[PDB]
């Protein structure tokens, strides 16, 4: 068997199937001769690539599979990465490496010190020190991937290693199963089931770990069964509860003192599936109050070192959150009320609201809706505004990086091809990956894309606000035809410049049968 | 003084005085109060902002300024400093950092273990200790860039050190002046004048870094002493001779038996201002024939290192070209003869022939105009069908990046207001830096883009073909408007489907007030 | 050929005809067939094979080849290779690899991610991605040691590569001749020189490249020249000038306002070969004071960047130096005047004061002796006591690393079998690498070792009464007995508890066949 025979049947053992990728000349020896039963999914550049794939992994729940071109396709990428390690996404990433007769004169295309390219934003890179290595180095990505805690991995492959042949012992990768699906040893356990029992206040907080490891049902019951309220960790990538259930809470404010006061009061404050915490803005003060002790699971060892209070256990957030569902006593306490519904905000025949967008998309949307933002100054106001019932429901940039939530809603809606995708990007943040579009329009992938149309970096304006800072240049963003952009890249446009046009756009994207972009035109702040 | 003012002081006294940028949160207490005397060029995207610098250090042949957002914009940016690694582009990277009380717990926007992010593609890379040592990590990131062999450099700062007092010593920073223009010692400069005027055959081969010290016009003076041909040396980013110099020969192919076939017969090579060499293409063979020997003038320790033959001197290339042009001997021998005209190839009344192309800019441009070229199925046909006599007339992505010229031509023509720019770019290249568009339309910087569509990556058609790779996917980019593109980016747009139309297409671009985007349909291969 | 074959021939045609090393298991591959032109210098721990073999390249003004153990081997010469770095010594270090068929597993005795191991202490560091790559590598290794600014290289080789077949093309590796013998261009040499002719009250500052380059006699030339007085830059490694003679004024102090104020009234500074300034003490000031201004010449773009004040010209030292020593005018102003001799320091009969030792060792040294300093508490008198007249003469762990001075002085009697060498070591410091006596003994390598046993780490204590600090556990090094230590690996042992003894036992050293330790009671502070 060859390199490339070998790998690509690990590849197919191991559950991969799919190739995201942009080729190029060190690659095509791998992609040559693509098997039948894979399919390849091209994109324009890379950060689109990598967006896409990373979406169709946090939904999918398993691996994506990448394929870029040598150092400055990877780098093309790093914006991209620097999310997936925030989200802990599984992504395997490959690029090709010049022959090796070449690599020591620095021909072009030379990926030079390859291994050390992506690095912080990856688990494990590494390149193979020879041919017949390449499948069981392929192996290593597949799993450093996929172990909890679950993040990208680099693989570089000098391209002529491909045709060599394979070491026939390669066999024993094929079929191999590791586990990290483990939780807390039963005395231990048994410990902290009884400190949530006997708290006489509890309070939740959950992170995206619990939407990727689909725990949402388990949380819910475990709320339910503790009658205690449940917020979702700041700076929220994933939704982890259903927003219209009686115990929820809402989005916790990322800062310091803004969370130890929302929090005084509660004895034991349970996390599961999040750092603690991350915050953003400065909001200096206590990290809790006297009279809370707070508890952490987490998957992740980097997590529970950094975090500045609290106990912490680390395990798989998937079979902690069962146990500690079906362990826990039902408390007497009465169960906590469901927020109230949010306001209408007054709109008039103009530019629309970002209140009011939200609420018509919470009207006319299905109910198994996802959701995505990138709309960064209405992210309070999404969270109030959308009843999001299921898991997998919304994506939102977990490092803070642009441009993750067109590509990324593009991978969501191939993993789920029966949920409506619905993308609500602000025009600043459109223009990063906006040629991810010809993906959609090219495979007839049917995301909904709603653009944010306020003229500005809204949220910079309220950064800037914050400090005090004036004089700040580069804050607006004029001109921008988003139409004829989504026109350039095949996909149907339309425009809504008020809340009438809104509500008939709307109806057309839902009954198309292809990708749409909606225009918004959205109140300047 | 604040750090704040003591950081532009120390830029403007160092001839900084524009910031290429893409603001976020970060980085608003470095703009605020943003000085009047600078300017600042936004960029929707960061592989736009840094090649737009990049083009404008590499035209003006001066150090630029970027400011990115943490390590997801600095990411983004990575395809692009690729490039500027391989063409010694001074680029003084900025980025960012948490505030210092925020960065432990890994707030949002942290950019972890940043001076790792953007290795290997940076010569220095730092995030002080201190608010008070901004000021001198800045002197340092100017003179590393600044210094030969020039290259990018990226420091990191915490938003939170630019309002802090700087300390009174930093003043001793503003006017240092930091020299690399070196060249070989007396003595052994006269050994090499001594062999260079011995030579029956010399022949000369040229580098990027040669356009880079404006040392073309010696190099002019040294070739016509020494009745020598001069070819480009492969993979070539910049032109560094006038091509319809009668010893001008043109781009040498990548390959090691090309080459040394090529030099057969010759004595003596002079290579200045090139790796020795960057090679592409697998075309095995010897490295020199017998009676061909090297040698090589470089300001590049990596590069002579590397090279696998010859002997070589690490020096400026500005004073070693100036040095060897005024001391060789005028020799005897007759002038080499000029190459002929290409000839002009049959082109029906449907799709152009890149030929044709080539040929019509050549007829139609100014004699000063400058090139950008990323459309890389058609470089040969470029270089030998553009008559370009004056320095800093050519681009090329110098690692091979696509994502390079469409922003570069944005800088190099704010860089030269009276030459102008006309990027000829593919139609799958085009995508990788599309929002680039905007800043020449917001500016209105009168670029000239002219797309090559031929609906396919061409390059990597032919090089399948070489490898005989068949069901590669991927390979395909049907379904782009690029008219409609520009029109979203506010950029005036043409499409030339014949030649009649090319040249319509070509009298209304020239006459243009601002930038104009030209889509051609060309041939399919 | 094979790759063992074509690399030794590599080596010796570049002038490396000795190994030193510690042996291992990956490493026999490449040590078999050890060829009968090379010499191998063993050691019995890393810190000392690479302490011996950087007094030798230091010392012979050339690189040094040494051969390690993988990974541990590689780490337990990790703080030798922090001096190397500080001392720009051309050492090229090689450390073997598990064969590439163990790699993937992580077989014991693998490296893993190897070429991270030894940063930031290397100028490159490097694993083949081939066999037949090892000898353009080590080519690579060899020209990236030597060229300026000159320091540590790290090449990983695997150990199955050695018998593989060499590229017949690797012929052209073995007779490159690659030159970084610069100097500034004619017109700002020009401008140089006209500064210092037209200084009212030059000074000279001379740092550890000065002695590197042998451009000693040069800047002597230079200061008689100018009338102008020298000091040797501080935490100085080397020593740069005669230190009898009339324009000598000794080590400057390391401290910024200790600098300052002892170049006020001068009006030109002129650096050479030294970083500006290799500083320790926190000393608080001006930079430099009013009316004067300083000019660097360095070999290091990493120096001229970071020098917080001053211009800096970026070239050879032994070509800057020569160039300025013939070029400057003879000044009319008076001759410096000579420092007047050390005053003789009170001593009993009984232990030994530090200045008496160094006055003794002046008395009875060859004038060609060479001094290596490890006596940390004991700097400044000895840089006054010892009249050094010659180039080469003084050597002091350039990053402060104790375990430097004991090995690197046997490298040292290598490299000057007519110089007798003198290593003065505190009794703290000797500890560090005491195991490297033993190749002295063994290889019959004649230095005299001079032990100052004060029972303490008395810089320690000293800098502790700097800081106030109290109650520091760990400073006392009571219960060590050199003699027998010296017994132990095979060197003649003496022991000098007052005068008498001192003088004594240096005759008997003096006129020893072979190496000689001397343990000197001296007083405890
Ligand atoms: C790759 C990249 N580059 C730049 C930034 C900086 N940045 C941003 C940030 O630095 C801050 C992000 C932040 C911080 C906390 C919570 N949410 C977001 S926001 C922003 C403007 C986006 O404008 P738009 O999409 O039109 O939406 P709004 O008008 O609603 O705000 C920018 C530019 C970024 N986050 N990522
Ligand atoms: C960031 C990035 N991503 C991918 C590649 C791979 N690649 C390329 C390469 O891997 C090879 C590049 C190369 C190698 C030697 C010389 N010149 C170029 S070329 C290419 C297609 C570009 O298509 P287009 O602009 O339409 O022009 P042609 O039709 O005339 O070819 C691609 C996609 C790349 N070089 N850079
Ligand atoms: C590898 C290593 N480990 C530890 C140190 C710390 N250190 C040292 C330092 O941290 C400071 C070094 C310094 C700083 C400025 C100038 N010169 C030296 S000195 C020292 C004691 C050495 O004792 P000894 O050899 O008996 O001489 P003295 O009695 O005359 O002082 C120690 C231990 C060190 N420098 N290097
Ligand atoms: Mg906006
Ligand atoms: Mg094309
Ligand atoms: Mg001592």
């Amino acid at each position: 068997a060859s390199v490339h025979g070998t790998t690509y049947e690990l590849l197919r053992r191991q559950g991969i199937d799919t190739v995201f990728g942009n080729p190029g000349s060190n690659e095509l020896p791998f992609l040559k001769d693509f098997p039948e039963d894979f399919r390849y999914i091209l994109a324009l550049q890379e950060a689109c690539v990598v967006g896409i794939a990373d979406g169709y992994a946090q939904a999918s729940r398993k691996p994506a599979f990448i394929n870029l071109h040598s150092a400055a396709g990877t780098g093309n990428a790093m914006g991209a990465l620097s999310n997936a390690w925030n989200s802990h996404s599984p992504l395997i990433v490959t690029a090709g490496q010049q022959t090796r007769a070449m690599i020591g004169v620095e021909a072009l295309l030379t990926n030079v010190d390859a291994a050390n390219l992506p690095r912080p934003l990856v688990k494990w890179s590494y390149e193979p020190a020879s041919a017949a290595e390449v499948p069981h180095a392929m192996s290593r990505a597949i799993h450093m991937a996929s172990m909890a805690p679950q993040g990208p991995v680099y693989l570089s492959v000098p391209y002529d290693d491909w045709d060599k042949d394979a070491d026939p012992q390669s066999h024993h990768l094929f079929d191999r199963h590791v586990s990290s699906s483990v939780r807390l040893n039963d005395q231990d356990l048994d410990i902290l089931v009884k400190a949530l029992n006997s708290a006489s206040n509890p309070a939740i907080v959950l992170g995206p770990d619990v939407d990727a490891a689909n725990a949402n049902a388990d949380c819910v019951m475990l709320a339910e069964r503790l009658k205690a309220p449940v917020w979702v960790a700041p700076s929220a990538p994933r939704c982890p509860f259903p927003t219209r259930h009686p115990c929820f809470r809402g989005l916790m404010p990322a800062g310091i003192a803004a969370i130890s006061q929302l929090l005084e009061g509660h004895d034991v404050v349970l996390v599961i599936g999040a750092p603690v915490f991350r915050y953003h803005q400065y909001d200096p003060g206590q990290y809790l109050k006297p009279g809370t002790r707070l508890i952490s699971v987490t998957c992740d060892p980097l997590e529970a070192a950094r975090a500045p209070m609290g106990d912490a256990i680390v395990a798989d957030i998937g079979a902690m959150a069962s146990a500690l569902a079906n362990l826990v006593e039902e408390s007497s306490r009465q169960l906590p009320t469901a927020a109230p519904e949010p306001a209408k905000v007054d709109q008039d025949a103009g530019r629309l609201h970002p209140e009011t967008v939200f609420d018509t998309l919470n009207d006319m949307a299905p109910e198994n809706a996802i959701y995505l933002n990138e709309s960064t100054s209405t992210t309070a106001q999404m969270w109030q505004r959308l009843n999001m019932r299921n898991p997998g429901s919304y994506y939102f940039c977990a490092a803070g990086g642009l441009g993750f939530a067109l590509p990324a809603a593009i991978g969501v809606q191939l993993a789920e091809p029966e949920r409506q995708v619905i993308a609500v990007i602000g025009d600043g943040s459109a223009n990063y990956s906006i040629s991810a579009l010809w993906t959609a329009a090219q495979y007839n992938i049917p995301t909904i894309f709603v653009i944010m149309n306020n003229g500005t970096y809204g949220a910079l304006r309220w950064f800037a606000g914050v400090l005090e800072a004036e004089n700040v240049p580069g804050l607006d963003v004029p001109g921008i035809d988003f139409r004829a952009l989504a026109k350039g890249y095949g996909v149907q446009a339309l425009k809504a410049d008020n809340l009438e046009q809104l509500k008939g756009s709307l109806q057309e994207a839902l009954s198309a049968k292809g990708p749409v972009l909606i225009e918004v035109s959205t109140v300047s702040p």
